[PDB]
């Protein structure tokens, strides 16, 4: 076997760099980021990912930025970063020692959809409170993931423990400030993003994750676009045609789609039968047109189709206890705080 010996700045703490040494490297994922590494640490056996990103001088990386501010439960922790050389050494690397986890949110729906099986609802509600969770803490600092889709949402099989990831996408959103039009996987893009917008708010990853929601109570995407404008053709064939309001509430850049009048499909029709009609409620409330309509990641938190989880004799299909998902902090609550009165409940009190 084969050791690399590194110093690595831990991502939280003091900025003091300290010898960390890893073996068992191997190839786990490859994207718009660069490349994610498997690596088993020479301390405690501890398996490990490593997020090789392809670094300049003209600036400083954002997504690190983002990532050594975010201590949370349901984000992958930032362990250790170094810098490596790959390309005739005068070429650097930037690597980030982040949390192994080994399934995905996809790869757990995959396998239900492929044996023509429905994902229970416990599931449903465990995974959904979870990403709203770390969409309220990421939220309060300013920053938009601009990335939710369930490849991005981690998943431990045993502890049913959510984490996000891939924060490569992730902006601290200003508000006068304008972004890029095209963001976001096409299935979970908000209809503001399609008509153009440069100026949006954080909403975008509520929608996103309204995406994720139906996907996970139908057994596939409920807007699967073959075209940017053919992914507002799907929305079109639920929502029905936005009203002359609701478009300039997205506030759009360079508009006249020039689509006929179909009008809104009703929720309930829209999934399967004997559905939970809490389900098809917090579904219908953030997948709106309007961005200020939608609900806020707190509010999805509060809202009654979670309250199986409150229920303090509530437990895995497997017979294990529930994770930690009312130990909530001042930075969580920050923008609603009288709704701990109900996010916590005199259990967990
Ligand atoms: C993208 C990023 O920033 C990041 C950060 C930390 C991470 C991972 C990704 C990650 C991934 N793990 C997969 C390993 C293979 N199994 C079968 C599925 C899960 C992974 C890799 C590529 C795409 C999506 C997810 C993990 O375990 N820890």
């Amino acid at each position: 076997s084969k050791v690399t010996t590194v110093v690595a700045t831990p991502g939280q703490g003091p900025d003091r760099p300290q010898e960390v040494s890893y073996t068992d490297t191997k190839v786990i994922g490859n994207g718009s980021f660069g490349v994610v590494y498997q690596a088993k640490l020479c301390d405690s056996g501890e398996l490990v990912a490593i997020k090789k990103v392809l670094q300049d001088k003209r600036f400083k990386n954002r997504e690190l930025q983002i990532m050594r501010k975010l201590d949370h439960c349901n984000i992958v922790r930032l362990r250790y970063f170094f810098y490596s050389s790959g390309e005739k050494k005068d070429e650097v690397y930037l690597n980030l020692v982040l949390d192994y986890v080994p399934e995905t949110v996809y790869r757990v729906a995959r396998h239900y959809s492929r044996a023509k099986q429905t994902l229970p609802v416990i599931y449903v509600k465990l995974y959904m409170y979870q990403l709203f969770r770390s969409l309220a803490y990421i939220h309060s600092f300013g920053i938009c993931h601009r990335d939710i889709k369930p490849q991005n949402l981690l998943l431990d099989p045993d502890t049913a423990v959510l984490k996000l990831c891939d924060f490569g996408s992730a902006k601290q959103l200003v508000r006068g400030e304008p972004n890029v039009s095209y963001i976001c996987s096409r299935y979970y893009r908000a209809p503001e993003l399609i008509f153009g917008a440069t100026d949006y708010t954080s909403s975008i990853d509520v929608w996103s994750a309204g995406c994720v929601l139906a996907e996970l109570l139908l057994g596939q995407p409920i807007f699967p676009g073959d075209s940017g404008v053919d992914q507002l053709v799907e929305i079109i064939k639920v929502l029905g045609t936005p009203t002359r309001e609701q478009i300039r509430e997205m506030n759009p850049n360079y508009t006249e789609f020039k689509f006929p009048q179909i009008k809104a499909h009703p929720w309930t029709k829209v999934f399967r039968p004997r559905t939970p009609p809490e389900a098809i409620a917090l579904c219908s409330r953030l997948l709106e047109y309007t961005p200020t309509a939608r609900l806020t990641p707190l509010e999805a938190c509060a809202h009654s189709f979670f309250d199986e989880l409150r229920d303090p004799n509530v437990k895995l299909p497997n017979g294990r206890d529930t994770p930690a998902l009312f130990n909530f902090t001042t930075q969580e609550l920050s923008s609603n705080p009288p709704l701990a009165t109900i996010l916590i409940p005199p259990h967990a009190r």
